[PDB]
């Protein structure tokens, strides 16, 4: 009954940087051509959605965050085939639009219709869908999921499992398909290696289940906040080390327990600090490094070629590597065969307009995954 | 006849940085337990025995350099088996025990034996075997093949097919088989794909000719001295660039001329920029960039690692990735079999005793690989 209409709800509007989320009442339009419009049923705090409060990650404000993601499909604009109107769906923040040359690539996944590299914040046209008291909104990553409703390109949104539960899955929207596939497609982890994970929060501890899947002997966690050691050793990790707890740099430590360097390391924190100890603490004849975490905008890190001359590979990716709307619809499926578990990740469940109180708990290390409901 | 016995020869010493060699008469010891003395037949000058001069290579003063040779064995130590006296022989710069983690890995080649991470100047046994005006001399990379007699330990010493021509394949032992296996083995171009190479000196050209045989459509050669172009474009370049031709920064210039960036980079020159432009270059998505070319010691790059987070992967390698002394015997058997070609590298040919002119050509730009015969 509300297609075609403008639907009046509540959003989580971030006017500037720095401070809460602020629910607003939003006016949501039509979709246009080829634009999905959606009732959000299930969405994550990822610390990127942090990011961008923090200043982290810098895209147009005022904004409409939140990339992570399920729901029902309540209409689509002229000439969509993909989805239809009450069909489950992952919004999906990086975009596969199938005919760039990145997505007719067998390996490659960052679709040049992407959001991230030059941030527009608006849907493909370069207007927005979204009101707040006439005044425009941007569009975030061309997802923005703290909202009721919300509408994306149709190659920013995958067709789910209709008997898929939202309330979990909206995780392969982000946390767990970017760890998972991180290990699994783009390091490539090897049966009986030794691998090191930076950060263990959602997207770490989707790493070490992806470095578990693919039979590693050895995941050795790494966090300053030791009170995440437990989580990450349920999923996998065989040890866990705390840097403060040492007198010398973890990079050495990690080099003397590996007898000489792990076979993959995994930056999965945001610091260019710990890319670099990441870099070194992998064998530096055949060692792989993955970066994953997100940097402070802008910022350089400083590093010896000597590191990657000796034989190190160093590479990063955006969620996982996976060809996104391909993909997304592959895990849902994988998760409902008991492939993986996304349970583990889930800490903390609150109704979408207490996202502040969520964004608290991830602030002070108590959460891994909120996941909001609507 | 000179088994078991001191020999008194001429070596091109470097008794200080930024100096001449000073061609003069040295005492070598007789090989100890599995060591191997070789009666040098040609050496090639590589831009690292002039890095060594520079002080861009550190290693200890002073020194016979030389590591690109060929020769025929004189005498063995006890305990030696894989050579005889009489047999031609490729000395080794990065060796392979065949014991340790790395020689064990399928992918690795920098044996934990090598010499180049903490430099000694030594033979394994940490002693030296030359002695000039009564000081010991050291020894480079477990080669030092700028005399008319070195000594090298087993692990640092390929038998190759008796009826190789020496004069030509020294190139093996490291410009040529570097170059080549940089982009067979390092970077694994594949067939139809668009490379980038930085620098047209002999491992540059041993590069294109790797790109063209894994089958590369476009090879663009990349260099400040157009005078380098002709032979790049003999040897395979489809195109090549002088950074100095244009006014924007060449990144942008081969991103624009490959569509949105390069399959497969190469830096092989030996500067911190043009590691992070080479780097730039190749496709954000899926690109790979493989440095090769040395910096200056000690010194650290600046790079913003979203050139990483979009997919890129940046590695290095030495000596082309080859386990050197199963892969050099081999690749002296393709040469012989004309599978490459070493000749377009070899612009000049001296006697041992022009070292010094041999340099001056490197310095001055005019030669690719001078070979000097002893
Ligand atoms: N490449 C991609 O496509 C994606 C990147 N991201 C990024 O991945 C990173 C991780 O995200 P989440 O798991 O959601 O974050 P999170 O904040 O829950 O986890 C980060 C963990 O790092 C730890 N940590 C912080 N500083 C540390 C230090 N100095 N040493 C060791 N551990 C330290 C924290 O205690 C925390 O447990 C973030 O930067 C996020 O923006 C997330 C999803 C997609
Ligand atoms: N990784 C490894 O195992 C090895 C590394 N090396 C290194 O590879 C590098 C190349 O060696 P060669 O070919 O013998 O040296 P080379 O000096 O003959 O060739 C370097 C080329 O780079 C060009 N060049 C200089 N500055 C440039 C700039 N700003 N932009 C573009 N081109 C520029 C020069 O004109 C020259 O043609 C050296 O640094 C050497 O030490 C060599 C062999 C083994
Ligand atoms: C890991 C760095 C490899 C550099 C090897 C050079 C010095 N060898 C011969 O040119
Ligand atoms: C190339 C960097 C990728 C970062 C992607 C983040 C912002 N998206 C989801 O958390
Ligand atoms: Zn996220
Ligand atoms: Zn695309
Ligand atoms: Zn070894
Ligand atoms: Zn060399």
């Amino acid at each position: 009954s509300t297609a075609g209409k403008v639907i009046k709800c509540k959003a989580a509007v971030l006017w500037e940087e720095k401070k809460p989320f602020s629910i607003e009442e939003v006016e949501v339009a039509p979709p246009k051509a080829h634009e999905v419009r959606i009732k959000m049923v299930a969405t994550g705090i990822c610390r990127s959605d942090d990011h961008v409060v923090s200043g982290t990650l810098v895209t147009p404000l005022p904004v409409i965050a939140g990339h992570e993601a399920a729901g029902i499909v309540e209409s689509i604009g002229e000439g969509v085939t993909t989805v239809r109107p009450g069909d489950k769906v992952i919004p999906l923040f990086t975009p596969q639009c199938g005919k760039c040359r990145v997505c007719k690539h067998p390996e490659g996944n960052f679709c040049l219709k992407n959001d991230l590299s030059m941030p527009r914040g608006t849907m493909q046209d370069g207007t927005s869908r979204f009101t707040c008291r006439g005044k425009p909104i941007h569009h975030f990553l061309g997802t923005s999921t703290f909202s009721q409703y919300t509408v994306v390109d149709e190659i920013s949104v995958a067709k789910i499992d209709a008997a898929s539960p939202l309330e979990k899955v909206c995780l392969i929207g982000c946390g767990f398909s970017t760890g998972y596939g991180s290990a699994v497609k783009v390091a490539k982890v090897t049966q009986g290696s030794t691998c090191a994970v930076f950060g263990l929060g959602g997207v770490g501890l989707s790493v070490i289940m992806g470095c578990k899947a693919a039979g590693a002997a050895r995941i050795i966690g790494v966090d300053i906040n030791k009170d995440k050691f437990a989580k990450a050793k349920e999923v996998g990790a065989t040890e866990c080390v705390n840097p403060q707890d040492y007198k010398k740099p973890i990079q050495e430590v990690l080099t003397e327990m590996s007898n000489g360097g792990v076979d993959f390391s995994f930056e999965v924190i945001g610091r260019l600090d710990t890319m670099v100890t990441a870099l070194s603490c992998c064998q530096e004849a055949y060692g792989v490094s993955v970066i994953v975490g997100v940097p402070p905008d802008s910022q350089n890190l400083s590093m010896n070629p000597m590191l990657l001359l000796s034989g190190r590979t160093w590479k990063g990716a955006i969620f996982g590597g996976f060809k996104s709307k391909d993909s997304v619809p592959k895990l849902v499926a994988d998760f409902m065969a008991k492939k993986f578990a996304l349970d583990p990740l889930i800490t903390h469940v609150l109704p979408f307009e207490k996202i502040n109180e969520g964004f608290d708990l991830l602030r002070s290390g108590e959460s891994i995954r909120t996941i909001l409901t609507f």
